[PDB]
């Protein structure tokens, strides 16, 4: 599923995202954004270390969920990689919040970094009614 900009604000707010661990809805929206244009079935191979980056958000498997393909990775949200790639994103949620529990937080995405980080980000979130 490819979701329009509020659809997902207003779904990502339902799912308690506003705010989890200090991270605001519209800090979300630009991660969502800029990792795969709110694309749940958006996947991308790492050729280098061979895992794989699944959802919404790109979380990665090396770490993330279990695909059973990326050496001597782990399953920190103990989740199969296929839950990611769910038009639901309930699972991917679960797990983006597993992944900001860390001391990392938001930052643990660098895409995070290089185009949300300091950046006005409000225009996310205008006039999607959250």
């Amino acid at each position: 599923k490819v979701f329009e900009r509020c659809e997902l604000a207003r779904t990502l707010k339902r799912l308690g995202m506003d705010g989890y661990r200090g991270i605001s809805l519209a800090n979300w929206m630009c991660l969502a954004k800029w990792e795969s244009g709110y694309n749940t079935r958006a996947t991308n191979y790492n050729a280098g270390d061979r895992s794989t980056d699944y959802g919404i958000f790109q979380i990665n498997s090396r770490y993330w969920c279990n695909d059973g393909k990326t050496p001597g990775a782990v399953n920190a949200c103990h989740l199969s990689c296929s839950a990611l790639l769910q038009d639901n994103i309930a699972d991917a949620t679960a797990c983006a919040k597993r992944v900001v529990r860390d001391p990392q937080g938001i930052r643990a995405w660098v895409a995070w970094r290089n185009r949300c980080q300091n950046r006005d980000v409000r225009q996310y979130v205008q006039g999607c009614g959250v």
